[PDB]
């Protein structure tokens, strides 16, 4: 399925080249511009654990998830991955625990040492 495919066929987008964050572009976005550090980014996403269980979805809330890029407001894999996206892009990210919640996990849903799968749609990004 999709998690296996990004694991085996994804692009390492880490600066360290440690395969901690792998990406596949699923729907190509607009033009060439990607968000910059500090931009307000609007996304939709769903997340799955490696046991197949969905742990979250913004779609189910009928509102986007909003954060400021590159500020550690989200897990490292998201700051790294969303920074590579074009407006309108949909991607798959595979996030090893060192770029996610590590040994701590995130109670109640995310166990220790969890590799996470996300589908992310970059809806918009704005500075100012
Ligand atoms: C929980 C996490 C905490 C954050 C991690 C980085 C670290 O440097 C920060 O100190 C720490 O606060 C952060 C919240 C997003 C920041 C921006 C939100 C904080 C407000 C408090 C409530 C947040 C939520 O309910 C999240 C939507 C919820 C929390 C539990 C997670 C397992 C999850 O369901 O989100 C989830 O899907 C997830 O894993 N997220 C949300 C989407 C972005 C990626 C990821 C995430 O980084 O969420």
């Amino acid at each position: 399925g999709a998690p296996a495919t990004v694991t085996e066929q994804g692009e390492d987008i880490t600066s360290k080249k440690d395969r901690g964050v792998l990406k596949i572009v699923k729907r190509v976005g607009n033009g060439e511009e990607t968000p910059m550090i500090g931009d307000k980014v609007y996304v939709h996403y769903k997340g799955k654990l490696s046991n197949g269980k969905k742990f979250d979805s913004s779609h189910d809330r009928n509102e986007p998830f909003v954060f400021s890029l590159g500020k550690g407001q989200v897990i490292k894999a998201w700051d790294i991955g969303v920074a590579t996206m074009k407006k309108g892009e949909i991607c798959h990210l595979l996030c090893k625990p060192e770029y996610a919640y590590g040994s701590a996990g995130s109670l109640p849903k995310i166990p220790s040492n969890a590799t996470l799968f996300f589908e992310i749609e970059l809806l918009d990004f704005k500075g100012e």
